[PDB]
């Protein structure tokens, strides 16, 4: 709780900026509301666990446009006494039950039906909620029981960054006539060595079309398998320009309780309306110019921190043109320890 | 051993201020040894734990009014080292053996017939050292061995008390004839909204008869279960007065290891003698005013803390002459966090 | 050190995050080139005090952009060893020599013609470098001798800001069709109670012309004015609309060297091109739609924090088409303690 | 602010918990009051300081109970914004102003005839809230001005203390029947090394008569003088009893406007009512049985802590019916560091 | 892992500090190289697991000096990081796989045939390094596999050192002709009440053959048995001297993969080449001096601190030619809490 | 006394340890007592005030060994309580007065004649206790009275020291045989970026004679004057030999109080006896092979630290057999922030 830093975690979620982000985030929200839709009448007398509830809206969504058996919604910070008056004010004491508890020591009257939980960090894992979530599934969960999501999925693509470079790197060249190029090493080391949140990736700056690296099934994924992730790409460039680097983002996927029903998708991608999670950027320490024909391949790896267990390291292997050790470059960010 | 403040925990009790006032506590500890030589033949040969032994005064009753085999005294603060001091001073390091180790990562020779402890705190729970307990029973108690104490009680009352009340609240409205009525929101909200810990109750300052509204078997009570402990209650009242509010103590029950023997009761409430713990005073935020006949009824929910390990909320929910949703009060005390 | 928190202070500084937000603002960095260009000749073979050099940006464009006999760039953070090779760099080493010392505790060789620095903070006086400056000018600043900016004035305006009100208070009361209305409270609570800072407040939005409120001599004001800086206004609203709450921000002017020449100044409000500074919103409780004719009357007062010395409290009085005491309304901002 | 400890002392100030206590203490507060009554005519069209003025109720007094041409109340906690209020609903602010600063960088309108605090920590020095009076008094109060109070006395006598003795370290000999007495170096140790606040002490368990050791004028006083206080004492025994040590208190003391009239005291001692306060025991690591003509004869001595500049150390000589150097004995009380 | 101090413990190994220390020590590392090359032909085709392989220099002792199928190099620190580098450096990292993982959350690909790891501490336990290695070992060693070091050994002998008593005791009596022995119980109670890292004992004094008083076995041991470590000694002094206490150190032993081949030792005691470890010294409050034929009988015990899980308490009893209780000393050596 | 960290400073005081390495340095504590003797007869009835005293023994020497009016022992750690009685131990009480203070806040009955006081830190000025010693100077130090030392030098040389250069950088280049060799740019930035205290710099490995580059003058230096203190050199190499750096020590000069006697020296450098300070090394990043005729000019400046103000940087600029600013090197070392 002191490495996993919960005492923060927890009181960044009982304040209301938070979950205003993520309510005002229309693509995130209305996707778990049209899950439970298209689900509507396959719900009907389930048990359903909403894991790290917040304000309650998933469960509101569960017992308002649905009619359950039970509904568990569980939330470990200071939020959960506002979600109690929220769900009686919106009629659903009856349905709703909220447990102020962490998922990790949490005891429920029955088991669940379905095990329905937004959990996902920047780049899918970062602050590893989904490890609460899987230990839930496994202590409450019934067998055949519905994950939701259910597979989740880490896509990747090398891209331009034209804007990033020039205002953190090549600014300091000649600014209003001086030579500020001595702080070019330090500006690399600050700026170029971590990831960049909130990146906004736009569709002309993609130099291949991405692809998906990773892949979590929700069901059958254990704990042990997230102390280190690992993906491999090859990409073919497709427009001529500037590799500046990675842009990373996920998608969430939930399958229908019905076999005839289709998936629903949340897509933080680029081709896809944004969310408050926006996409991730990895720039390299120095740009490298492409043109169509032209292969990037290597591997992404997702290294758990070993101390401080809500944190990683991304680790990117990469090559162009050549399969040789010689010509392989390595570069690894922290996220954020 | 962060999120149970294990430091403070255990530092406090490496200083003699606590164990001062536990053996000044002439209700307390002479009930104990009036348990010990209560059944003082039925303890012979038999090997007994003393589960955060303290001083090791327990284990001194054990040793010198009974014949046990063996006592394990386990202390995990610095004091275990004056309590080894302690018992060759008595004549007892024959018999009792201490170990400085918390009862979690604790390695006895061999399993026990009977399990005493005084891990009680306020309210009963406070503290959480009952979790300590139910680990060492599970792990080093025999089968069909003894727990003392064997049940535990919390017992209630709404009660007056006009001496907080005008202190802390209608003491602002003319001070040496000042106008101090705009502090009034603020005493409220700094004075009402937590618990007052070794509040003296008064008998005539009942307006019902206390209630048990909570009960712990110690042998079948599961660690799990202490997560979220709730009781129902309904008072009558008995006397006219105006109701500030509900004082809260604890029982502890210690069976005799022979089944024709009476049980021993510790007492913590208003009509048996005075103790460290005292008891515990929850005050509305408002007092309302009521009369024989009127009915209060509710629960009280005992809701422990997901971060912070050793401490928990209290809610109460209450109603008065109605059994509707809308005339329906709550409220939440912390405690401490 | 501490109450100035100067190991956070300066540790920011020393990062070049904040020197790139800093020589991004163009208006800022180009407002001090043309200070330096438009006094070229009247600055030759005067001794300029750069207070707070940063980068050294403005001590280059002294040695550069004039023939002065000295300049004193003085820098208390980590990025001093970085400006004494960057003025080497560009072939200033003879003319700036570079100080790795605090304003307060400062050794100079000789005392000073000019004393050039950037202090304003949010609101002209948050975190208080001003101190420093006026500090450094009494022991420092020859009699008649010049201070960049030489004047300083604050500027507030009655405005609207609808965006701001429904994402953060009217968002809770059907996000949707979900009734967290119960949550206003809370959200009032924590997203009007402090300032906004990085607010862009659109010229439409302006309820009445702005006007200056307080206004500080650079040569006469005295560090112990700092403590409590009040100003009066009154408003007569101009366009029908919806009184938010007020803007603020903040002018600094640059007398000439030279009787005949004019002032430069630097604008950081809504009629000049955006600072990175931008403009800072001050939100009421409730708003109140006003109408034209109406007045909006009375003060502003910066109260200086008296134990963090980097802080200050903003507080509002106000009063609408009336002069007596039971109308008048005030709130208390803290900025950030 | 860091060894004057401020955050932590201002920030107990700004709860109404401690003025609860001070405005509960009515031989106090209720002194206050009856300077300014007996005053009330000599303090017309007067300026006057209330430095520390706390809810301001020293401040109330002067405008209710009298017609000075101003009163400045002077409040560095978070405390002073609840003052203004306060002010405001007694109908003063037209007298009364209230200013959020510490009385070390204060800035007033003019200069005051009457500076009127209530800075008398334990023993009278703890805190040293009296060095902020005295830097307000040099910066502030007009030559000839009144200082309230005007006279300080630190008052000590030679006590028993049966109750302390025993329960803290003669219990630890058969508390039960075992032979704690292990124990008692580490109770001298740990409960008689420190002075004990709140110490009620009773007239029968004097040994002498008390005598003033150390007389403070509040005109004349310099806050290099605090740094280190010494004052002598005799005392010739008048009841056989045992000598466990050595019970502290203070007076204040002031002075009438007027020639004419006389002084006002406030008695902190046995033979006064009791105040918050109360007194202060020192206890020696062992009694001594003493009988009537015996002679204790010695030095107390207040030194201020280099560091921790709200703390200081006293420390005992005494001697008993003896003058030579190889009887003396020593022992030094931190309070607190 | 704040119990475990893991921050401060990992990374305390990402700087190059203590890799340098350990790189040095010439018996610990060649040690360990001779057991690869004594070993080499039973290693072939085996799978190893170096935990806690720091710079990875055993893992590439394997891969360079023999033929395994692989080898598993885990590091929980950032210097992990360089690992992986230097295993390609070293044209090993087809062999050698590098996890950034702690070993109690460690996923390893398959089994291993043999654990190596070097985890001994000051007195063998101290920061008990041993739990994670145990725990990995039951996790990942094959049944049958081998544990290097296979056995350990805690060895004492009672002895001389006049340099340390002289110097920290003795030295007060008289330096320059003044009498600072007032000091010596000040001494006494800072200087000899903890143990002394890095003492180098001469054999000369030694004043008996030092003896193994506690041994494990890796393969045997588990967790539960380190909360508390004990032993038994008995010495006939064989020099007359002075006892001014005693000296520890520890022994490594690793058997042959082959039933037929000899155990390789690491020995850190005085008749052996110096470690980094060197020896650890426990003075005794006074010396006494002992003469040819005297018994100096008692017990050693390694007590586990139970809230500071890497540190612990060493307790010696003793008694010189006696077997009665009351002559029975003892002292307790903290290490470090 | 947070930015100078005075509760670490003097808490490191208030042991023994640091008072044992002083009175154990017999080279700086003879000086002392040489100074005392030397100058015996003109002491008497002269007021000494010993500043910083410690356990007291230069006042011990000035009362014994001289027939002074008073010393005034001053020491602000907890020592001083001690020291109260170490010099009641010495018969000296009666000349010998302790304040417990720190120099700063100090209250003396009467100026003083000679102000004695060993302040040197490593590099003369480290920890900055020459600050506190010229305030008691200019506070307390009668106008023609005694500064011991009377002044101060610092003294370098440019230096050869293969023992630091392969043990810590190439060392890696081939450990046990392994290629270590990328772990040699982090080891340059961790080992040989910071000084080296407690070298010992052998006369064989100085490269030229060592000149005094910096001299302090005790009664003319102003507290100003340590912000920023820069020295030339001029080097003649003398052997042939590897330039890995510069060796740094100092004097203490105690002029006789009587013109005709000659002046006493504390020598700390490689041709006098080791003192505890020994000597400081500074290593360059890469060492240069000079030979005889080979010019090393530069400048060293000991730059103060804004913000921790015990604190400095050492800056050296040097050349070799050039003037040109192109072949102008320089490095900065911490000491310690
Ligand atoms: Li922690
Ligand atoms: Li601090």
């Amino acid at each position: 709780e002191d490495a996993w830093q919960d005492d923060e975690y927890f009181g960044n979620y009982g304040t209301l900026r938070l979950h205003l982000e993520m309510l005002s985030d229309k693509p995130r929200t209305e996707t778990y509301r049209q899950v439970i839709l298209s689900n509507s009448a396959a719900l009907r007398e389930k048990v359903v666990l909403d894991l790290g509830c917040g304000t309650g809206v998933i469960s509101l969504f569960c017992a308002l446009l649905a009619k359950p058996a039970g509904v568990y919604a569980v939330e470990a910070s200071s939020m959960a006494e506002h979600t109690e008056e929220l769900v009686k004010q919106n009629g659903c004491d009856g349905v709703v039950t909220v447990f102020q508890e962490r998922a990790e020591n949490l005891t429920l009257p029955t088991k669940v039906d379905v095990l329905v939980s937004e959990w996902m960090g920047n780049c899918l894992l970062f602050e590893y909620m989904l490890e609460s979530v899987l230990l839930a599934r496994d202590r409450w969960l019934k067998k055949g029981g519905m994950m939701w999501p259910s597979s989740a999925c880490l896509t990747i693509v090398p891209c331009q960054a034209f804007s990033d470079y020039r205002q953190k790197v090549e600014f300091w060249e000649n600014p209003y006539g001086l030579n500020f190029s001595y702080l070019q090493s330090l500006a690399q080391k600050e700026f170029l060595s971590k990831p960049k949140f909130s990146h906004h990736l736009q569709p002309e700056d993609c130099l291949s079309t991405p692809a998906d690296v990773i892949t979590l099934d929700m069901v059958t994924i254990q704990v042990s398998d997230l102390e280190r992730l690992k993906g491999e790409f090859t990409f073919t460039v497709e427009k001529s320009g500037m590799f500046h680097g990675f842009t990373v983002w996920f998608s969430a996927h939930f399958q229908c309780l019905e076999e005839d029903g289709p998936s629903i998708e949340l897509n933080t991608g680029p081709y896809s309306e944004i969310t408050h999670w926006k996409q991730t950027l990895f720039m390299l320490d120095a740009p490298v110019s492409v043109e169509e024909g032209d292969i990037i391949a290597g591997s992404i790896r997702l290294q758990r921190n070993p101390i401080w267990r809500r944190h990683l390291s991304i680790t990117f292997l990469w090559n162009i043109n050549s399969t040789e050790v010689s010509t392989v470059k390595t570069k690894c960010f922290p996220m954020w320890r």
